[PDB]
């Protein structure tokens, strides 16, 4: 199995953490100053939250894919390079859409 990763750039981390905690029922697994996650089950779904400094609304960070195992890092890192994709490798793999949206397949 692998969940979608999201992280937003937010004005207000501890406005933030209050609301998400509430959306989905449940408290950060992670907190550290200017950053906090969630992992939540239903639904599948690593939340990242970064604090912004200045910012005047939540902005798009990075998306991602949490896999398993590194095997499933290097399954897609090859997967996404055979497609045509270029990506660098460091376990994770990025890819960058064409609009500039970066994304990581990672393991945790
Ligand atoms: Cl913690
Ligand atoms: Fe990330
Ligand atoms: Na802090
Ligand atoms: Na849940
Ligand atoms: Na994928």
């Amino acid at each position: 199995m692998s969940r979608v990763q999201l992280a937003l750039r937010v004005p207000d981390l501890e406005a933030s953490i209050g609301f998400y905690s509430k959306l989905f029922g449940t408290g950060p697994a992670k907190v550290r100053p200017g950053y906090a996650n969630f992992a939540i089950a239903e639904p599948p779904l690593k939340l990242v939250l970064i604090e912004g400094a200045g910012e005047d609304a939540t902005r798009l960070d990075h998306l991602g894919v949490e896999v398993e195992d590194s095997a499933q890092v290097g399954h897609a890192a090859r997967r996404l390079k055979e497609s045509g994709l270029a990506t660098v490798e460091e376990d994770k793999v990025w890819v960058t859409g064409p609009g500039g949206e970066p994304w990581e397949v990672y393991v945790v």
